């Protein structure tokens, strides 16, 4: 007693669209991208030194 | 004849949550990423040679 039944949304394709008004933006495993390192630099008197 | 509906999940948005517990992850088409090549090394003598 299991009627063979087709999905109406498959038999009659109602292409109402996809509803994607916002991007999705897959982000890397940990926040910022780990690349070249940077040096902390302070200002001693006139020029910026490491 | 068409009931002007309003999608009762839209009029009263129930913030049950986002249901997320699992990280999803997206992987490069090649599984492992293609990067710097490596050299096979075998231990014939005491030191290692390519």
């Amino acid at each position: 007693q299991a009627m063979d039944s087709y999905d109406p949304e498959v038999r009659v394709i109602d292409n109402v669209g996809v509803e994607d008004e916002m991007p999705n933006y897959c982000f890397p495993l940990s926040g910022v991208q780990i690349g070249n390192r940077s040096h902390e630099v302070q200002r001693n008197q006139q020029q910026w030194q490491n």
